[PDB]
């Protein structure tokens, strides 16, 4: 029995909706190809329950899923099974707008109306790029996109594969742009999990040691990705970098992970210094050349 | 395990979709210790607007309303029907024949009027209680679900019952009996393969049903408290549906179907709930199906129940 019990009705509706749309899709045949109309398609469901099932869910709400054939195909190309995705969302309330599913596998971001417009704008090309690069990219992996109507209010959400591991504690993070100059404010330096920027990183002189093995794949990925973004005329995106220090965590194995689940994770080299696991991906792509070459060079000068 | 909701009419597709949907939702809703008054005024409602999606069998746009779902879930449970079975009976393949049967012939789906839905509501509390205290042992219709579908802005009301007839055993003759003081079948009806015969038809044939005394007593005790119950409410003009299954004739028919394709009379009393074998000293081996039908649509109730009762009691031996 899934109750869809959550801290807030919006979360309940999200759970119910992912459950309903995934189950509904299990009845829809996997097509031979996507069609143009699948990129303009949606499912809308409206619920009005009088005196029934009101313990966790509201009596009246709406749930809208954008382009469900497209995002279902994207899930497949990212190696994600529909039942696991459904399970991660519905087995237990997602947790702390920015949420994670209870198992930390998937991120759920509340976004604006124009974000959803922009997603419709890039979705065809993004899909075609995911096809051509065989799912091997550092771009956000867009798994689903929904609009919830609760208490008359519309809330838009986009679901991604988590950049960080769902298991390994991240010990310090960086939002890097390659840009100007930006750092962490005194108020930002106070949180246990601080978000550092380019200059903090550079001035710290901290490098990341993945060898020449991982460096190859990574840079080969990064260039194709930013070339794609530039071809779309998009900018202001970042490279999110997470660092998990193994010894500290230690103080069911240290540094042990399943690469097919922690897709962005990289082991520190042996000849390198301290022992770490790194997590690196491109975030916030929903908004030119200069930006791409610059970002690329900045991120390339971080791997030794 | 893919379910397509393929059907000849959008109405059937939506019915299959809605039963599938409501039963799956109910699986995520714990079973209460008891029912509460609100469950009798309760309903669920779902409105679907699909755009450029999932349009092969379902309409893009439709509505589905289930009346008092907690109550009907409970009534199913008291009638010895598992929710997954009910759902599979409705959704694995399209119901057939508005009068529908599920593809496996276990459940009957009747299209009713808005007034019929109204009357179900009026009587639902008392019907439930009566089902509680007679332990699901009744000749009354066994109500398993009530729905409203909206397709093309048009509303259709539907009530689901257990089939009076066997889901496997062929019916060879049927009567609708009231006990009214002239009720016969038209020359038109008589020209159907399976005519609905009536009182005077039953009487004139000298037809009897030989069930033997234990079965007869059980049946008559049921009939008695059932028709008293109906008399207590406003209810009049209901009927006893009677189906007769000829065992030998069926055996032969089976043999003939095999011969065609090439180029007993037992049954589960927990599934064919209205079925009685003939007395081991009957002129021929038969199986009978007997139950009360048409109790919703409502010389007065008391009188009617008394008469109906007398007549039905002189039907069998
Ligand atoms: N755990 C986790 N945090 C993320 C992820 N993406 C962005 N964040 C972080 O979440 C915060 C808000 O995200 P943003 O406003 O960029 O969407 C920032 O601190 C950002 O670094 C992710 O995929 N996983
Ligand atoms: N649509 C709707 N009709 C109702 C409701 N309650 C009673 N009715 C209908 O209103 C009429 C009178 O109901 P009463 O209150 O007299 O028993 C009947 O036709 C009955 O079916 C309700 O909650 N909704
Ligand atoms: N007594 C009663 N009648 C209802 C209720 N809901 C609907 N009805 C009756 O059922 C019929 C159809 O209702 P509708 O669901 O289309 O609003 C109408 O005759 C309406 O009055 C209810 O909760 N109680
Ligand atoms: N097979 C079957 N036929 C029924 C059942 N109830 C009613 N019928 C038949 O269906 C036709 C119309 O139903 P009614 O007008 O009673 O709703 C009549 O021929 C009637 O005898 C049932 O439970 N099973
Ligand atoms: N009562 C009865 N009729 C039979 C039997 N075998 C054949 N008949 C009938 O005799 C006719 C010829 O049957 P056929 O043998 O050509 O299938 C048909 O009317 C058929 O129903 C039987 O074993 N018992």
């Amino acid at each position: 029995v899934k109750l869809f019990r959550a801290s807030e009705p919006i979360l309940s509706v999200l759970m119910w909706g992912v459950n309903h749309t995934i189950n509904e899709l299990s009845n829809v045949p996997v097509p031979v190809m996507l069609m143009p109309d699948d990129f303009k398609a949606y499912s809308k469901i409206k619920v009005d329950n009088h005196l029934f099932n009101k313990e966790n869910l509201p009596s009246r709400f709406k749930f809208k899923e954008y382009c469900p054939m497209v995002f279902r195909n994207l899930r497949e190309r990212f190696g994600i099974d529909d039942q696991d995705y459904q399970n991660s969302v519905t087995r237990s309330a997602p947790i702390n707008r920015f949420l994670t599913t209870y198992d930390r596998r998937f991120v759920i971001k509340t976004v604006s109306s124009e974000d959803v417009a922009e997603m419709h704008n890039i979705l065809k090309k993004y899909h075609q790029f995911i096809v051509e690069c065989h799912g091997n990219t550092l771009l956000p992996q867009f798994l689903g996109m929904y609009r919830l109507t609760v208490d008359g209010v519309e809330t838009y959400m986009v679901v991604t594969r988590n950049v960080f591991s769902h298991r390994l504690t991240v010990h310090r993070k960086y939002d890097l742009k390659g840009s100007v100059a930006r750092e962490a404010s005194d108020k930002e330096k106070a949180k246990d999990l601080p978000t550092f920027k380019d200059n903090d990183f550079l001035n710290e002189g901290q490098k990341l040691h993945v060898g020449e093995e991982s460096k190859k794949n990574f840079l080969e990925k990064l260039k194709r990705d930013v070339e794609f973004l530039a071809q779309l005329k998009i900018m202001d995106y970042s490279l999110l970098v997470g660092i998990h220090d193994v010894d500290r965590a230690e103080q069911f194995g240290p540094g042990e992970f399943d690469p097919s689940v922690d897709v962005y994770a990289m082991k520190s080299h042996e000849s390198s210094p301290k022992k770490e696991v790194y997590f690196m991906a491109i975030i916030d792509i929903l908004t030119p050349e200069q930006y791409s070459k610059r970002f690329n060079e900045f991120m390339s000068n971080i791997l030794t």
